[PDB]
């Protein structure tokens, strides 16, 4: 469909760190103790709407001095375990299939109020990244790859952060929904970047790749939750090097959003933002072959539906 | 619903120049004979789908040398006669009771594929301005101003220029669309902003607030024609004096698309393109009373629909 052409890599050759969770445990930050993950319960407000949407055009400054405009969508959802659902592209069986679809396609399979891109992806093969969890379902067992991770469990808890392949097979309260990002941008509504480089980029990584892809601006997409439980939608876009934010921005811009926990997902051309079945953001991606923007076939979706 | 606060004005009192069609005619240069409008075939591709929308994401620079980015959409509509109509806010009967609406709300009246804002309107009174005609119903005649108009002839001839009173009059061959616009943006694919500013504002308003609205940048909306007789419906999203594009910008834009005639559309906080139903840009009025963005309750509306 699209051209491809905005990409936004964090790493050169194979996805995600080497190391263990155990490692990851043993250069988290004394502060967080020996647990390398956050737990908040998700809200229950059945009484209000399924969502409600938000765009925002702020005019965001970095350490330069610069100043620029961006745009983008806030969602906050009211009901995370009855209404979100992470999506396999195009349907149930996607991932198997190395498929690769566009968000207003696989948002229309289950009657997305919003939708946008989920996780990450190989370019070239098709083939699905990370842990995912589909409506109760396991899709992919990474094997314990340390990625930053956001999942639902059974009982409403929203869980934020790293988890060891023992995490996320567990029966007692098992996970419904799971989902992969890079980068954990907050932890206990503080910045969490730097830790996140330290464990989410190993020895045998070059990590200056990674820190650019975390200092560059770009179209950026995130998910977290806020002091009341709420799931929070982020979404803004760019194009590497050009537009949008760098993962500094979105954590700060979050922040002050009274985001305690957000990890971000899959970003550059893949960011996408779907309203009710139809493309309500601009894409940086251009077309095959004219100079017009096109969406890209993503991988997994993360869906807001009626309850 | 908004807060109304892009007002993007052209005339300070009343609305229009207060000179006749015969004043405007004298003044035409005589590169276009006696004839104040343009006249094209509309196209018949009843092979092709309904209509192609295509976002854009440009580099624009002004006489300063400024750069700027600047998004939006650009739709070819392949049926105008059989898909193009001029709808009411709220539906029928809209503008006789001064009302105002989203342009999503009058769309999903109409199930349109595509909807944008349309004509100018008293933001006070909600009262419409211009010339209106609406599914072959005349809604409003403004009396001969003299303002760029569009319409679409029962036998398919699309139409942009400056009308007199007995040109929209006529029953030989009826107009079944009519809507007024401020500026005529190119005529025979040449820029035509300079004879717009004589012919569509007199001394009897004030010229300061008209040029001001010429060369200030903001969102601006637009509708227009190539040689295949394909109807182009442009939309930029932005905010008076500090984003988006001035109508000269518009102009040299619209030019390197192959549009051959169009006119340009209210814009600023009422710019808005709805996709299917669902807002598909980011408005410039902020919310009552967050700092969100909100889209504009507005007047008539441009949508394109099944045939
Ligand atoms: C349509 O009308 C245009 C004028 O309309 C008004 O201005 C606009 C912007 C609105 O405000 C509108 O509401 C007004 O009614 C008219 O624009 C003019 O077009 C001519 C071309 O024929 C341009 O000529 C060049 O002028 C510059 C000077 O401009 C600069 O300095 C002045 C200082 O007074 C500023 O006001 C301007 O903003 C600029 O900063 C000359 O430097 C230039 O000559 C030099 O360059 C050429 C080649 O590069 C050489 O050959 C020369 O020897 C010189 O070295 C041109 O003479 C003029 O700038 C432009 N005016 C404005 C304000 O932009 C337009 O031409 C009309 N269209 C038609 C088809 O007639
Ligand atoms: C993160 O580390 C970088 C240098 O490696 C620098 O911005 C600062 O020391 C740290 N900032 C935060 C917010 O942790
Ligand atoms: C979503 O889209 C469908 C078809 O385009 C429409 O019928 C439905 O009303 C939309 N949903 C909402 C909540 O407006
Ligand atoms: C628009 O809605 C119609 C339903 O009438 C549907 O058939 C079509 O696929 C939709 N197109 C887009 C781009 O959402």
């Amino acid at each position: 469909h699209s051209s491809d052409d905005d990409l936004l890599l964090p790493y050169t050759k194979s996805h995600g760190p080497s190391h263990s969770h155990r490692y990851v445990r043993d250069c988290q930050p004394v502060a967080h103790g020996t647990v390398t993950h956050e737990t908040q319960a998700a809200s229950k407000h059945s009484n209000s709407p399924v969502l409600e949407s938000n765009i925002f055009i702020s005019d965001i400054t970095d350490d330069s001095g610069t100043h620029r405009w961006v745009s983008g969508h806030i969602t906050e959802v009211h009901d995370p375990l009855r209404s979100v659902s992470v999506l396999e592209p195009g349907g149930p069986g996607g991932c198997a299939h190395n498929h690769r679809e566009l968000v207003e396609v696989t948002a229309k399979t289950r009657k997305c109020l919003v939708a946008q891109n989920g996780g990450y992806f190989d370019t070239h093969t098709g083939q699905c990244l990370g842990n995912i969890i589909s409506d109760g379902k396991l899709v992919r067992n990474s094997g314990g790859i340390q990625n930053a991770q956001f999942g639902i469990r059974k009982d409403g808890t929203l869980v934020f952060g790293y988890l060891s392949e023992d995490d996320i097979l567990d029966q007692e309260n098992p996970f419904v929904q799971l989902i992969s990002g890079v980068v954990w941008l907050l932890r206990k509504g503080e910045i969490y970047i730097n830790e996140s480089i330290q464990a989410e980029c190993d020895k045998t990584q070059e990590t200056g790749n990674f820190r650019h892809f975390v200092d560059v601006i770009s179209a950026r997409t995130a998910v977290g939750h806020d002091k009341e439980g709420k799931l929070i939608l982020f979404h803004v876009d760019g194009q590497t090097d050009v537009r949008g934010m760098n993962l500094w921005q979105v954590a700060k811009f979050l922040k002050d959003q009274n985001v305690m926990n957000a990890i971000n997902l899959d970003g550059g051309g893949s960011a996408t933002y779907v309203l009710n079945g139809s493309l309500a953001s601009y894409p940086s991606d251009h077309c095959n072959p004219s100079k017009w923007r096109c969406p890209r076939a993503i991988s997994t979706v993360l869906c807001i539906h009626e309850r």
